[PDB]
Parts: structure tokens; C-alpha cells; sequence
């Protein structure tokens, strides 16, 4: 399965933060990396955010753990300098009391959507929304790439 997930991390130099946490990611058991967008340097100190497609063989859950565990093992400062936001997972519809998936509030940041859109232009969400159609729709500001 294809889930997208969203590093972003406030570190004034937070390039190392975010290749750590790629490498972690690339090490998750029974998954790896398909593709990483640019980073972007978005306005909030100022995020560096990006975004990761990986395939994984992982339930949902199973991933929230291991992306958990490498925000407390690779953040400079705990999951609070580094945050891994599962935005999509395939298909699926989560809500539960740990996990809402889709993200409750990508559709709102230009900072995880356009990123997504880098790699996933063709992107749908679950309810039918269209990726380009929320970017359109909302029009945001294209990023600036790091
Ligand atoms: N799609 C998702 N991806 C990652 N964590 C999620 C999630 N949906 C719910 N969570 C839950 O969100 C909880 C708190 O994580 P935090 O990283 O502190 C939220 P945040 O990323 O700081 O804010 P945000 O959700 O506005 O982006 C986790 O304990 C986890 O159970
Ligand atoms: N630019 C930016 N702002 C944010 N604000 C809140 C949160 C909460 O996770 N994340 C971010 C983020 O990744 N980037
Ligand atoms: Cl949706
Ligand atoms: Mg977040
Ligand atoms: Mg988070």
C-alpha cells in the first residue's frame, strides 16, 4: 500500500533533522521510499516540509508506531522538532481514537498539499475530492523549494 506522509520539522537548520528522519523511514520493516518531494521552506520560525510516498505492507497502525517511534529516536527534540503526519494510507478511511486518516487538516496547508502534488499530482481522496481540485479550489501559493 502507498502511504503519504508529511515530515515537517521547525529547526532554523533543519535539513540534518529531515534527512534522519527519511533514512529512518526507509528502514521501516516490510516498506520503502517510492518517492520524496523537494523540500519547502514554508511559513509557519519557518517549517521545512516534505513529502514521502512509501510502500509499505504495514497496517495503518503498524505505521503510526514506527512513525512514533522514529519522531522520539531522530527528533532534535522529540516528536516536537520533528512530525511525521500520516496524510494518506491507499484508500483507506480511518477514524479512529488514534488515527484519522485522511489528515483532518491537510486540505487546509499548502504545505502538505503541494508537496503531495509534486508527487501525486493525479492524487484522489477517498470521499472523490481531487487533489488538483483542492489546490485550485484554494489556489494556493506555489512553495518555495529549501
Ligand atoms: N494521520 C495521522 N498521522 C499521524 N498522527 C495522527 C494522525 N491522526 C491522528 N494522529 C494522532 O495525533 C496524535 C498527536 O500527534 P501530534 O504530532 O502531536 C499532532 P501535530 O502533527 O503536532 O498537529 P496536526 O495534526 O495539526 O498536524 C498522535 O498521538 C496520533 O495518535
Ligand atoms: N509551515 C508549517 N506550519 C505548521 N504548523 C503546524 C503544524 C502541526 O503539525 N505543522 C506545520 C508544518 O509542518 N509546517
Ligand atoms: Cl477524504
Ligand atoms: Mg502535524
Ligand atoms: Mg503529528
Amino acid at each position: 500500500t502507498v502511504a503519504y506522509i508529511a515530515i515537517g520539522s521547525n529547526l532554523a537548520s533543519p535539513l540534518e533533522q529531515v534527512n534522519a528522519a527519511l533514512k529512518a523511514l526507509g528502514d521501516i520493516p516490510e516498506s520503502h521510499i517510492l518517492t520524496v518531494s523537494s523540500f519547502y521552506r514554508t511559513p509557519p520560525p519557518d517549517y521545512l516540509n516534505a513529502a514521502v510516498a512509501l510502500e509499505t505492507s504495514l497496517a495503518p497502525e503498524e505505521l503510526l508506531n514506527h512513525t512514533q517511534r522514529i519522531e522520539l529516536q531522530q527528533g532534535r527534540g522529540g516528536p516536537r522538532t520533528l512530525d511525521l503526519d500520516i496524510m494518506l494510507f491507499g484508500n483507506e478511511v480511518i477514524n479512529t481514537e488514534r488515527l484519522t486518516v485522511p489528515h483532518y487538516d491537510m486540505k487546509n496547508r499548502g504545505f502538505m498539499l503541494w508537496p503531495l502534488f509534486e508527487i501525486a499530482p493525479e492524487l484522489v481522496f477517498p470521499d472523490g475530492e481531487m487533489l488538483r481540485q483542492i489546490l485550485h479550489t484554494r489556489a494556493f501559493d506555489k512553495l518555495n523549494k529549501w
